[PDB]
Formats: structure tokens, C-alpha cells, sequence
């Protein structure tokens, strides 16, 4: 009984409709887009072309939401790269000691993530996807939505799609404050923290050996220092290849050619590691940019007017600086406070608003995380009046640093400290007696004073062919 109507078919939609069949007869996904038979770029997700890490937090909501698929991401070649033990990484602080394992996240590419979400996801055959239609309007009114107006791009027909519940994932290129203008809603409150960052990606093939149990490795910005923010990332994705995604904020860009690049990942950075590790590997494709990168957040849940049935979640709502990589762990949170506000309120007036407002909630955490990260950077722009933003930036800043700095030396620190990073655990568990006791004690270990590479994986960057 019941039917919802799920608009955008990316991760998000994927994994809300997966949701959302398990409480209602049908879901009906609306996507403007052609999709792929297999694990493909396709237009209506470009940033698949740049690093995704998919942080532990989002992991196992998204098994918990459709089982089996991390297991089936290993199966087709995706990593499961311990963190810290598993990365190499320059922070704003200096480099991380590699700790034991006290997190994880998934490296693959965005291409294959997707099409094992949607293949797993449209199993259920209560669940259908329709391509290459336009969404028109939201049908109803300001008090209630009940459905959508579509169009068949290749008929050109239109159509009404009726529906109990529409949940917009349409990304951040979403149209809903259009829709929701054309409804006679005031518009929301629009919050944006925009440090001009500008992405820049090639794909390598790997040397041979390394093409497995190969380390992510991260050269960040020092958000502290008085100069643009330039960061350089590698990390492994299936069938033995190396996505390296480089960037940097207004000032810093890195530039569009393939010479350039190279010599970004060297020179551009703090440390030249990443340009090292890719003059051992092959180049499979020419330089993608983005500039998809503002935070950027709509406080729908705070409108004076809501209508029944309508919920707006992942990019659709709330988008962030990719740098951070938490927008598709956020989406997960999302699908999961939708899915709490179901089983509490069931269809009853006053779900839809509970669950945008429990939407914003899941979302805070990354948003902090990333606009606190950015608002420093030389000609940063913004707008917003939240005041962990605007008046007590600079104390959650002292206390962001000292545990930044301490978790690079420090195990149980490390440990507090990615298990926020991560969105495995709530911003409140930093304030735990234990970890604020452990960042006093400071740090256990020396420094690293060069890259924490391990002999047997630096090994496996030549393959040894002109040797007797
Ligand atoms: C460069 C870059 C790097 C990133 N790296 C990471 C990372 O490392 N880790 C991470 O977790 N996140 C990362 N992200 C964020 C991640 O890509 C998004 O958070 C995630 O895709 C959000 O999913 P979504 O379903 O809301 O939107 P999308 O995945 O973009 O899907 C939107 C869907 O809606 C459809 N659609 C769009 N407009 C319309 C329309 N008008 N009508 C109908 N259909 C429409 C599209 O065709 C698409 O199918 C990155 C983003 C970028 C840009
Ligand atoms: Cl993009």
C-alpha cells in the first residue's frame, strides 16, 4: 500500500527508494538521465570523474541499507583501506603516524559504487526506474504534494505520477526551488561557504605488484597558514588502477594540462609526494576539472510553510567541499533519518517536516567539518548566520587544532578523532572525559620526519623486468 515518488536516481535516490520500499507498495524514480548497463560514466553524475572515498560512517549505513554490497564492491575490486594504518598522509599538522586500524573507507571508482548501489537496489521490483524524463512540477499545493508532473523525452508526452510521499535527491544541481516557488512557498534560508576550490584529476595504471594493498595517500592543506589550500590525493580503484585528484582554492588552482599536473602534485602541494608516486605510474587519461566544490546548504526544515509528503535530502539539501569526501556518507545519514522518522510517525500529517528537520540534523555534522575548514582560506566567500561560523569560529578552531595536532601522534586521540571523521560517531564524542584526558597527554610517538612509507609497499613501484 502506498506509493512514493524519488526524484534523481544517483546515490541518494538509490538508496532512499531501497529504503523506502520496504514501507511503501512502490517507489517510482524520475531521472533526467540515460543510465548505463554497467559501471560507466554517465552525464548525469560528472563528479564520477574525480576521487571518491567512502568513508567508513557511510559504509555501513549503505550495507545497512542494501546487505551484500560492500562484500559485492570487494568482490569486483574495490579496497578496503584501513585508516590510519592504511594512509599516507600529510596532514595540516605533519604527517600521521600509521597507527593501528580504527577506521576504514571503501576506493573504488565512483562509476562502479554507483552501478553496484542501483543494480542492487532495483532488485526489488517494486522499485522502477524511469529514465530520460524531465521532472515538470510538483503536484498538489503548499499544504500537501501528491505526486509530479513528468515529461518523455523522446515521446514528449506529460504526465502525472501520483504519489503518497516525493523525496527530492536530485543533487546539487536539484530544481526544487523552483518547484517549491511554483508551489507558492517562500524561499529558504540559502547558507554557503565558498573558498573557489578547483579539482583536477588523471587516471594511472598502477605498477604491476602495487595494483593491490596499496595505501590512499593525502597531502593536505595547512587550513592555518595565510595561503590558498592545495591538497593532492591518490588512491587505488579496481583492475590495478591509481585515481589522483588534485586541488586548490582561489590563488591555487591547479592548472588544466597534463604537464601541469604533474607538476602541480609536485610543486603546488606541501609535500611532493604524491608527484613522486605518479612518475611510477602509467597516465590512462587526460586532465577533468570541477569546480562543484561550495559548501552550500538549504534550511528547508526551517520554513514557516511545509507541505505533507515532500522531503528534500543528500546534494538536493546540502552539498559540501569535496575535499573532505563526506557528501555520500551524509546522503546515508539522510536515508537513515527519513527511514527513523517513518517507523515513528508512519504516514501521519507532520512526517514530512519531521523528517526534513531530522535531515538537517544528520547532515550538521559534515557541514561543520568542511565550512569550519574552509571559511579561513584567502578570499573565501560567504554567507551565513551561524554562529559556530561567524562568532566562535576561532575557540572551535583551537580546540579543532589541538586535537588535529594530537592525533597525529596520539593512538586514542587518532582513534576519537577518525571516528568523527569518518561520521562513524556524533560531533558530542570528542567531548568525552577520555579523549580531551588523552589529548593532554599529548603525544606518544616521535614525529614522522619523512613520508610513513612501508619498505614492502614502496617495493612494489618498480617491477625489477631489466634485471638478470
Ligand atoms: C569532485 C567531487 C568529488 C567528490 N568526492 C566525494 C568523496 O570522496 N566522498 C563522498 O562521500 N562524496 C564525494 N562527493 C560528493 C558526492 O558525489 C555526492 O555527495 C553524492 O553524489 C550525492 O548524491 P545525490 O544522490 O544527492 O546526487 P547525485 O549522485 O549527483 O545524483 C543526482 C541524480 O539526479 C539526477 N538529476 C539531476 N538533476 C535533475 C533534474 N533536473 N531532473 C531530473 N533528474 C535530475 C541526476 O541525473 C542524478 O542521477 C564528491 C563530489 C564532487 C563534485
Ligand atoms: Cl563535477
Amino acid at each position: 500500500t502506498r506509493s512514493a515518488v524519488v526524484l534523481g536516481g544517483g546515490m541518494a535516490g538509490m538508496l532512499v527508494s531501497s529504503m523506502l520500499a520496504r514501507h511503501v507498495g512502490s517507489v517510482t524514480v524520475i531521472d533526467r538521465d540515460a543510465f548505463p548497463a554497467g559501471p560507466d560514466l554517465r552525464k548525469g553524475v560528472p563528479q564520477a570523474r574525480h576521487a571518491h572515498i567512502l568513508w567508513s560512517g557511510g559504509a555501513r549505513i549503505v550495507e545497512e541499507l542494501l546487505p551484500g554490497t560492500t562484500d559485492r564492491l570487494l568482490g569486483a575490486g574495490a579496497h578496503r583501506i584501513g585508516i590510519p594504518d592504511g594512509q599516507v598522509s600529510y596532514t595540516a599538522y605533519g604527517w600521521q603516524h600509521r597507527f593501528p586500524e580504527a577506521q576504514f573507507m571503501i576506493a573504488c571508482s565512483r562509476a562502479l559504487l554507483d552501478w553496484t548501489v542501483r543494480e542492487e537496489t532495483l532488485r526489488e521490483e517494486r522499485i522502477a526506474l524511469v529514465e530520460k524524463t524531465e521532472v515538470l512540477a510538483l503536484l498538489g499545493d503548499a499544504g500537501r504534494v501528491t505526486g509530479v508532473r513528468v515529461r518523455d523525452q523522446e515521446s514528449g508526452e506529460e504526465r502525472e505520477v501520483p504519489a503518497d510521499l516525493v523525496v527530492d535527491t536530485t543533487g546539487r544541481g536539484s530544481p526544487s526551488k523552483r518547484l517549491l516557488a511554483e508551489l507558492g512557498l517562500p524561499a529558504p534560508e540559502e547558507e554557503f561557504v565558498d573558498s573557489g576550490m578547483v579539482y583536477a584529476t588523471r587516471l594511472f595504471r598502477a605498477p604491476e605488484a602495487a595494483a593491490t594493498n596499496f595505501p590512499l595517500v593525502s597531502v593536505h592543506a595547512d587550513h592555518r597558514a595565510g595561503r590558498p589550500g592545495c591538497n593532492a590525493v591518490l588512491m587505488p580503484i579496481e583492475d590495478g588502477r591509481w585515481i589522483v585528484t588534485v586541488s586548490g582554492t582561489r590563488g591555487g588552482e591547479p592548472p588544466a594540462d597534463d604537464e601541469g599536473f604533474a607538476r602541480f602534485a609536485r610543486d603546488g602541494v606541501r609535500h611532493p609526494l604524491v608527484g613522486e608516486l605518479i612518475a611510477k605510474a602509467q597516465p590512462l587519461t587526460s586532465v577533468e576539472r570541477s569546480r562543484s566544490t561550495v559548501n552550500r546548504r538549504l534550511h528547508y526544515d526551517r520554513l514557516a510553510t511545509w507541505p505533507e509528503g515532500l522531503v528534500v535530502l543528500g546534494d538536493a539539501v546540502a552539498a559540501f567541499n569535496p575535499v573532505y569526501g563526506h557528501g555520500m556518507s551524509a546522503a546515508a545519514h539522510s536515508v537513515l533519518a527519513l527511514r527513523s522518522q517513518l517507523g515513528q510517525r508512519a504516514f501521519q500529517p507532520g512526517l514530512a517536516r519531521a523528517a526534513q528537520r531530522a535531515i538537517a540534523v544528520a547532515v550538521d555534522d559534515a557541514w561543520v567539518l568542511a565550512t569550519s575548514h574552509d571559511i579561513g582560506y584567502p578570499g573565501c566567500r560567504t554567507q551565513t548566520r551561524d554562529p559556530r561560523l561567524t562568532r566562535h569560529a576561532g575557540e572551535r578552531q583551537r580546540v579543532t587544532d589541538l586535537v588535529g595536532l594530537t592525533a597525529t601522534r596520539n593512538q586514542v586521540v587518532n582513534r576519537a578523532a577518525v571516528a568523527l571523521n569518518t561520521l562513524s560517531a556524533g560531533m558530542a564524542s570528542m567531548q568525552d572525559p577520555a579523549v580531551m584526558a588523552a589529548v593532554r597527554r599529548g603525544p606518544e610517538v616521535p614525529a614522522p620526519t619523512e613520508p610513513p612509507l612501508r619498505p614492502d609497499e614502496v617495493a612494489r613501484l618498480v617491477s625489477g623486468a631489466g634485471v638478470t
